[PDB]
């Protein structure tokens, strides 16, 4: 079918979307993983615990805004398989934060691909809807991941234990 | 003469603006009588009435909004009569909520036209301004249309008037 | 046909009353013309833009009470095109103004004649309706509009562009 | 190595946590799934689609218990890929509630199985555990769905597109 | 060494972003110019005064977010001397109005250029930064400008002492 | 001209003035930009950055109360073009302290300067001003800049990254 609410929306745009949502749960379950990776009772740093749960349960946040987006349209939601990530066991907090910058940057990447597919097919509600509620996120986000691998390096880490544990104490936890 | 502000605006967006003024304006007259059909003895649904009384005045800010940027960018308001609506009669909720449908979805239309000109002139903040207050609002707007619609027709209107007289209860009076 | 609740409602009164409706709206769009003009960087009289655009409202409130009356009597609304004002460019506030008072002892001559016809058809009922929500609003917006007509003539206006700057701060603008 | 906590946490313990783990997301996605279904502008149950976003981020809440469970105990976790769910498009609010019952009892078929092997592993703590945190939640849970599908069947469902409009307004809403 | 956290971040933008941050504090230094000329014990138009030194700090503003900018997408900041402005004795209040008139479209292309170039580089992040802080922020100030020079002239500036006084007290004053 | 106000205020004076005023200007402008470096992901120690763009906007101050003391004796202000700093990159936290120090005696230096000019043109209320609301100022910087610089040192900066991220939280963010 073609639904009644259904204008101006191209079909790479609606697949190119049901594969964001697909990614954005990827990530959300990335950042569980290494949550409860620092809740291990020989890793056992509760901030560095906390701060991946809140980027979990914010990807979760970003899946459900474009399942939205999709159904405002009248593309349909079609779901996928999410991968498992390709870690049990992150190492450090400094490695868990790079992993965290390295899958930020590849949603990105994704994001600028699905805003370039927008503008190309001329659409610009989908484009400004990328603008306005990913776009800067990502930056922001890939930004902040950037500062603290900067500082846990800068502080001696993964070598110096005793540098996770302050950075635990004085950036992750207020 | 030229405007002391003018700047970057081409006299085709001006008068693309005027042109989405005046339906701007069309817009509000169709939801006004919209909504005074249904305060008739003899169809009597208020809720419905004050749905349409409600869009008529946010239809009438859509052209306020417009005029006050047309000046913004030292353009000149040109206003041209406002058409009356296609009916006097609106038949039933239903159809009423699908001719409101149809109506914005043609609105839309002329709003994506009016965004692709700005677009293909090099006029961001003209583009910008477009992205931000009026596509998410008629992509929300048309996905709202279509809503009460289905449900109108899931519950047996136009028909069931039953179904008329409870949709206007239930789902339009908060 | 003939609606469950006419009662001592002639047909001409119900002609009579689609016709005001029209006539509201009209001012209505007179006055958004005036107030959008008085907003053109090239004009930037603040107080004169924002009191015309009042009166824009409150006509639309005049024609939205009509539009009640009619439904309530039984009459039909049949709605008519909205005839773009006379200007485009309303040449200073003197004249605005003096436009004004030409428009509403206009619109107020249409009243008395309706009352004239409601009187002549034996319609109380219609009569209270003209004198209770019209008349001595009309007396009143008629008299106001006199009033800035004496003051902005006595302060030398329309050639002091100094007058009406003043009279904008010290007279329009509380 | 062999964690510092471990203690009286038989290894087909862990093993059967972990798939506990995976059960559970996987009926938050089937719950997400089933949410917006009915977010589409052809569904439009707003309060089915409420309700099932709700049972949606509990099961995420189930998951997360269990991952803390896990490091409590001095397991390990490791997740698994999420299996997508059996529909994309689930028919109608009757079924989805019949579907959603059929989810719930298999999940509480795989506590009863948890629950017996900790028990048969003398593991009174991880009973004690599925006990107060499990198993009268789904007790309630399928007790409610059952209590929904038998009212949507009472009334007409899903032939009757009024029935289920309005057991989404008046049970589900509120 | 290419920043860990830039990407999709052209070159071309970041020199370019380097010249808006100097422009903007070039700006910044003529308003503040600007400011303590009304100051003089033989100009004393304390509002003109007060109105300016605003917009000198608004500016100091538009330039630090653009550095924040910089650092956000990996770019790097470079500073240049700040071309003191072009005239000590800004003659008069009107004069002073036109000189931020002409100041601020000469920002507001620089401005616009910046946001064609980003659109050219496919730099969406940038140029919705572009679009959302600072294009509609220079209309909003060209068409107060406009209507500030407009008001000031027709009061009879700057050859009546008396309207540049009053025009200081009943605009610039509140 | 004469100024109307001018009494006991020599043309030296007044032109050390303008020359302290573009002194100050230009240690903003160094504070700023020790501040955005500070703010780089590769730099990232964010009270480091907030504490000298504290700096820049206090210096900021500086100069505008030189700017009023100017119009109050009668003087007429001449700014000169405000030279970016020696250094683009600041290599340090440390660093970055020293040469703030540097900088602040240089000012000091030229404040003692223009107080002795005050003194030699018999100009008590000119040297007053400078005791009043400089003097004690440039010390206090003076002192705190020294005490940082110790404590840095101490902590092994700027070998020690750990230093400089204790340093920042422990003393920089209070
Ligand atoms: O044969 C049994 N069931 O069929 C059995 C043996 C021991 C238990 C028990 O309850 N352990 O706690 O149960
Ligand atoms: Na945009
Ligand atoms: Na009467
Ligand atoms: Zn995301
Ligand atoms: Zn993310
Ligand atoms: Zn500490
Ligand atoms: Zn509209
Ligand atoms: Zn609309
Ligand atoms: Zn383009
Ligand atoms: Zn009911
Ligand atoms: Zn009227
Ligand atoms: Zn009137
Ligand atoms: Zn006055
Ligand atoms: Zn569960
Ligand atoms: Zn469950
Ligand atoms: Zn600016
Ligand atoms: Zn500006
Ligand atoms: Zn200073
Ligand atoms: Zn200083
Ligand atoms: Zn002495």
């Amino acid at each position: 079918s073609t639904s009644q609410v259904r204008q101006n929306y191209h079909q790479d745009s609606e697949a190119a979307i049901n594969r964001q949502i697909n990614l954005e749960l990827y990530a959300s379950y990335v950042y569980l993983s290494m949550s409860y990776y620092f809740d291990r009772d020989d890793v056992a740093l509760k901030n560095f615990a906390k701060y991946f749960l809140h980027q979990s349960h914010e990807e979760r946040e970003h899946a459900e805004k474009l399942m939205k987006l999709q159904n405002q349209r009248g593309g349909r939601i079609f779901l996928q398989d999410i991968q498992k990530p390709d870690e049990d066991d992150w190492e450090s907090g400094l490695n868990a934060m790079e992993a965290a910058l390295h899958l930020e940057k590849n949603v990105n990447q994704s994001l600028l691909e699905l805003h370039k597919l927008a503008h190309d097919k001329n659409d610009p509600h989908l484009a400004d809807f990328i603008e306005t509620h990913y776009l800067n996120e990502q930056v922001k986000a890939i930004k902040e991941l950037g500062d603290h691998v900067t500082n846990l390096r800068k502080m001696g880490a993964p070598e110096s234990g005793l540098a996770e544990y302050l950075f635990d104490k004085h950036t992750l936890g207020d």
